[PDB]
């Protein structure tokens, strides 16, 4: 491992592929985790993929990254993107971990509330509406 | 059981009756659960009543309804009605489960923030300010 | 004990001192807990200091204060100050426990979202931008 990355997916993203196929595509959460894992293996990057529906469990996981040698975070906060100032403050508290925000869907084409990101101002980049390949694009930003 | 229903109550609604009697009435959470249970028994409806203060535990419970043959959901999200886009997205993710939103109090007579429901647009009906009998009215909408 | 107090700190405040030193100062969460503990001991006040990143765990802890003889609550909700109507409703549900809101930083000098407190209207006083000594000032309001 030249680099250690944590990928966080927020609430509901464990239901990728099996539900709302017209918004987030046909490929499921297991596909996404395995695609990430295999890409990172090919680049000699150590990766952990983590998902939770709990705001507090996401914060706890971000705090643990401060103590375990994490270099970078890829995060899709899901619906928490649009209101969780607590997750924003958790990201700000790990100022020397690089962070990339990812959204699968084109959020600017959906409900007005999805246009707001309270997390983006404390991150180091954002990828929107590129589908599951947005996670690979984020890893490459971290690895560059 | 011709039909299986899940009733979800959100944060603070376990303190019904013992607190804020002038807003939500004199009858407690135990009364509400037993009233639901007994009504459903009389109509040959299988019902589970669930309460949590945790946003993430409510989402987890909604996800479990996708796999256990639930037909309908009655939900009072409590204060999460006014801001939890994560609970809205959980309800949207179970598109073939019918959903009815319930509020005990007349929310339109209270603080301005209580006028907003982020969950109502993904439900199949809403009952407001009818007191505890609003839950029975919701079950009858599901059973019709 | 002439009086029993619960001090609640919300998300991220366990990272006091080690992170964001220019915003919240150089002294850490362990320092704050011990300073509180020792002050209360000197005044014959029984105190418990509690922290969690979980909104639902904070609500659960507030509910438990209704049954264990708590007289007063000092609360710094952290980022939840700016949006958690569920924590506001938990505080309102314990109407005979006195409550003081504390913020370490001068929130009126920071991002616009930090100017909003959804919890302050159901409390009995607020202390802003006095640093860690704001917690001692809150205990003295409760003890007066």
């Amino acid at each position: 491992s030249h680099m250690k990355i944590l990928v966080i997916n927020g609430p509901n993203l464990n239901f990728l592929g099996i539900r709302e196929k017209n918004i987030y595509g046909n490929e499921n959460y297991e596909y996404l985790v395995n695609m990430i894992n295999e890409y990172c293996k090919s680049k000699n990057i150590e990766v952990e993929c983590y998902q939770s529906n709990h705001e507090g469990a996401i914060i706890d996981k971000i705090q643990e990254a401060y103590f375990n040698g994490t270099d970078g975070i890829v995060i899709n906060p899901g619906a928490y993107t649009h209101y969780s100032y607590a997750i924003r403050d958790a990201l700000a508290s790990v100022s020397h971990i690089k962070k990339i925000e990812v959204h699968i869907s084109n959020v600017n084409e959906r409900e007005e509330f999805r246009h707001i990101s309270v997390t983006e101002p404390v991150c180091n980049g954002q990828i929107v509406g590129q589908g599951l390949k947005g996670y690979i694009m984020a890893i490459d930003m971290l690895n560059s």
